[PDB]
């Protein structure tokens, strides 16, 4: 029984465009019934009537120690009787930079703002304020944020339900905007050899999350860097996603690709809205008030935003962290592929650390457009089903899904046990 | 002294741009000097060194209840233990949404953001894909944060570190933004007469708040409500800084002129980051899930800032809230002038509700040209004079400064002490 969910959502969608503050939240691709939340813990999320599921989205991203960490909450009590706010300096600010430099190879100088988008918005303006030129080149199924002059063919909700980009934004902004297949490396080559001067670089998210869970070829993400290199472009890693989960410094770490810039989100912020991009020093250094390029935030850098990033950060610096995340996804992503062979339905995925994603398509999956050939309908029922048994997972075929480190290995067996039960019959 | 200050900020200049997360706060026009907060309460904040502060800056407008309000913060307590963000639907969401329409005039229909700048993004986007006009009439010396488009002729951050129109932004884009002088009709109806059927609308700051405190003339506001009719163009208004401050309803409210769009931010998050922007339900019925205009926003609506935002529309709801605020503010404002005219000091301000502006000129001022008189220089010692005396105000002569139910008679009295005391001197 759903009765309060779907009351509340009525309700809601006379307030707000869709109900919702957020597109993939209308449950539009699986049946448009979204389920109201009222509280979550460790690897749990319950509903509004009552309902206890094993969550897989995690908020999208930042929960990887788990919901309501004790330490995390504990940490955000005391720090907000000093204020939630401050519009100067605090020393907090010091302590999380200093943290994300160590951690990511290619951060030598950062800057927090309050969401990924900010920090994309952000970045293509510094990408283009530093090389002088004005094209960018983005993947077919990536998502960056909705940057005017640059959201166009992105993923996540957009890809949810076969949105293209926009509207709003002028054909004349959107030129400066160059597309081409993820994991082609030859479109990419073309795009240059068309382009001569004109290419300030290349952005796209290392491991693929919004278009479902997409890794990169092998040589992919190396030759990216040389061409970049070749023609004096920026290579820029959107580790919104991915950083602090892949791997302590992201997929830079975990791949040895070093790119010039990258962004940040979510895990920092340990829950609360937060944003962050950086990279070499000499490009940091025409962000205002150092340089020319001029982006601001009210809120940027406040003390809890902080708070709970140092604690989230201490958290996943401690022994076996990712090795546990890794361990516990296989487990559930093998599982997952080994149930949908034994009922006979097609599939393939996989999974790195603890990010994973499983399609209802024979694949392998290289780009958005092979993800496009997963049975939507299948999806539907079967995303349906799992939420009848107790698991949630993300709305969409086109995100991929996450674990955290409060998921047991009983969760897992739980939730293939709740698998079986809804492929034997779809 | 500010020894501990003065070491933060040296170690912060090599960890993030300008060691700071927001331009503002560098003091680069003032000294140069900025002072590391340790913790704020009621209407005061304190020094890394403890230096106690009268604060007229209120983290930049949220903090209009006090810094810290008891009530909030206890809200704040007990909702976090529910989890800090969802990622999913939640009961709060509504309950705030609610509570916005009720207020302001113009809003139907609300969508929640992270931050002003994201909020003035969407409707920028917004403005465009319902008019099908791609060309937009914003004023010098306002500011609606940093998307590229609106990097034009800004205020705020960019005006006191006179800064140029941004690097970084496509010829392209940039092409697409009309501007004129505050104040001025003439020069508005010109742009619309000059490009027929191109204007999708004018977005401006009701009450500007981001190049000095400047009020509309008469009929000025009247004004672009009729011309903006007369071509089926949108009128939108920023009440990021102005909404529930200037009233509860914000200026449209306070001056009977209703837009079609608002945007909001600051005051709505209680402290916390977020942003919102509705008006009439035709045009929001654009906005995804509901129409094609795509924009969303990962820990969007999430219950502590959903918390901390109906929290403090409560405590602005009771009796005599912004009766309290004009008496305490107007009392500040002739106050200053007052002193500045005994101790022969040319200069100009005014106050509506807990927001005003005092400029070193006689003016009057009308307009950003007219505020760029100001002598910067005179300006800059007052500031520092006022520090030494434990007065803490914005370090910028283009910056509005702000007012709190917490402020007391005898805070304000203190403060004017504290301005003979300086411009005694100067
Ligand atoms: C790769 C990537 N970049 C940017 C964003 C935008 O994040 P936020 O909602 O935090 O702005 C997302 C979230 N979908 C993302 O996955
Ligand atoms: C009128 C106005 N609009 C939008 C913004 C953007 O605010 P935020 O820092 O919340 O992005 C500001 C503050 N710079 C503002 O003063
Ligand atoms: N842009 C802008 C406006 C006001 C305050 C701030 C801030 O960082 O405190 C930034």
């Amino acid at each position: 029984k759903t009765i309060k969910s779907d009351e509340i959502f009525a309700a809601a969608q006379k307030l707000m465009p869709g109900g919702v503050s957020s597109p993939v939240r209308a449950f539009k691709s699986v049946g448009g019934q979204p389920i109201v939340f009222d509280r979550v813990k460790d690897a749990y999320a319950w509903d509004v009537d009552g309902n206890r599921y094993i969550d897989y989205v995690g908020t999208w991203g930042p929960a990887i120690c788990g919901h309501a960490h004790p330490e995390v909450i504990e940490a955000l009590k005391v720090a907000m009787e000093k204020g939630t706010s401050f519009g100067a300096p605090c020393a907090l600010e010091n302590v999380l930079a200093e943290m994300v430099n160590d951690a990511v190879p290619s951060i030598e100088m950062v800057r927090f703002v309050n969401s990924g988008t900010e920090a994309c918005m952000a970045v293509l303006r510094l990408m283009r304020a530093y090389t002088g030129r004005d094209k960018i080149i983005k993947f077919e199924g990536c998502y960056h944020g909705h940057a005017d002059m640059f959201l166009v063919k992105a993923g996540s909700g957009v890809a949810t339900l076969g949105l293209p980009s926009s509207p709003g934004v002028p054909k004349k902004t959107t030129a400066n905007t160059l597309t081409t297949p993820y994991n082609d490396l030859e479109a990419v080559k073309a795009l240059f050899a068309e382009n001569p001067g004109e290419i300030a670089g290349v952005i796209l998210e290392p491991i693929v999350g919004n278009s479902g869970f997409i890794v990169p070829d092998a040589g992919f993400l190396e030759g990216l860097r040389e061409i970049t290199l070749e023609h004096d472009a920026l290579l820029v890693f959107d580790e919104v996603i991915t950083g602090f989960r892949i791997a302590y410094g992201g997929v830079q770490e975990k791949f040895g690709v070093t790119p010039d810039l990258t962004t940040l989100g979510k895990i920092i912020g340990g829950g609360l809205p937060v944003g962050a991009y950086g990279g070499k020093r000499e490009i940091m250094q025409l962000v205002a008030p150092a340089g020319p390029m001029y982006q601001a935030g009210t809120l940027s850098g406040n003390p809890l935003a902080m708070t709970a990033g140092i604690k989230t950060l201490e958290l996943l610096r401690q022994p076996g962290t990712y090795e546990y995340l890794d361990q516990i996804t296989k487990r559930l992503s093998d599982g997952l592929l080994a149930i949908a062979q034994e009922t006979g339905h097609a599939a393939c995925g996989g999974q790195v650390s603890g990010m994973f994603g499983f399609f209802f398509t024979e694949g392998p999956v290289h780009n958005y457009e092979d993800a496009k050939k997963s049975d939507l309908q299948k999806f539907s029922r079967f995303h349906r089903g799992m939420l009848e048994q107790g698991i949630y997972l993300a709305p969409s075929q086109f995100e991929a899904g996450f674990t955290s480190l409060a998921h047991t290995e009983e969760d897992i067996d739980a939730t293939l046990a709740a698998a079986r039960t809804v492929m034997s019959a779809l």
